[PDB]
């Protein structure tokens, strides 16, 4: 359908934490993390801008084949089981259908999408569905690289996909590499609020608890940030622009949505 202006419910956050390394403090992964630790872990969630020194074809994007899931956006809250299975695309296809439905859904700012993604969750006026692809130097931050010192997953996703509300496997941390797009917002609960996080949902969200007990191990369900803070729980925002890490800090929570095509990669790690 589209985009409503003034039913646009955009969420009261504070910033996350940012950081922006130098060249040295860039050449050890691990060790920078460790570095930032404890000024950033209160938060759950930071961003690391790399330095200038950081640098990142005709066939993986034509010929590459990958599958996308089903997403009903105006059902990630309210309802009365999952994302079923989608079509197949390349990146080329995938990316023609859609930067259409951007076009045609309304060019936006990132703050005008986000308070319209938070529109469609929290107050839908008709059926939305988005498709989302999912799990497909020298220095760990070449992800592939960090196992050694789990495999790092790849994820594409359109404006309004999103990724629910989780914390990461075990007491994992997920590093995110945002490769090429548009912009990934992110949201952040800080571990010591893990249970503010998951009391909060029961309280206001019952019914979904009573038939489905483990939803938050699902990753079907997206919290509104605004309605956290309500219970007083402390959310984080964020926003991923090409090349640029995010860092969630584990047991920390963690959901967030594309604003538009864009393409990425994480790994978990301790
Ligand atoms: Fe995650």
């Amino acid at each position: 359908a589209k985009w409503n202006p003034a039913g646009a419910r955009r969420p009261v956050l504070d910033e996350a934490p940012v950081f922006y390394p130098t060249e040295e403090e860039f050449e050890d992964t691990l060790k920078y993390i460790e570095s930032i630790r404890p000024m950033a872990e209160p938060y759950g969630i930071c961003r690391i801008v790399p330095p200038s020194s950081w640098k990142p074809d005709k066939s993986i994007w034509e010929g590459s084949k990958f599958s996308t899931r089903v997403q009903k956006v105006d059902k990630l809250q309210n309802r009365k089981f999952g994302f079923e299975p989608g079509p197949e695309f390349t990146l080329q296809t995938f990316q023609k259908y859609a930067d259409d439905f951007s076009k045609q859904y309304f060019v936006p700012s990132v703050e005008d999408i986000e308070g319209e993604y938070w529109r469609i969750v929290e107050v839908p006026t008709e059926e939305i569905e988005v498709i989302y692809g999912a799990d497909l130097a020298q220095s760990g931050w070449n992800l592939n690289n960090l196992p050694r010192l789990l495999v790092p997953w790849v994820y594409v996703g359109m404006c309004f996909s999103s990724f629910c509300w989780h914390v990461e496997d075990h007491h994992l941390y997920s590093l995110n590499y945002m490769h090429w797009g548009a912009p990934k917002l992110w949201y952040g609960v800080p571990g010591k609020d893990a249970v503010n996080l998951e009391s909060a949902m029961r309280k206001h969200l019952p019914e979904l608890f009573e038939e489905q007990p483990d939803l938050l191990h699902n990753l079907v369900t997206q919290f509104s940030p605004s309605l956290l803070k309500s219970e007083g729980v402390h959310v984080y925002r964020c926003v991923q622009h090409e090349g640029e890490f995010v860092l969630t800090f584990p047991r920390a929570y963690h959901a967030g949505f594309n604003c538009g095509f864009n393409c990425a990669e994480a790994v978990n790690v301790a």
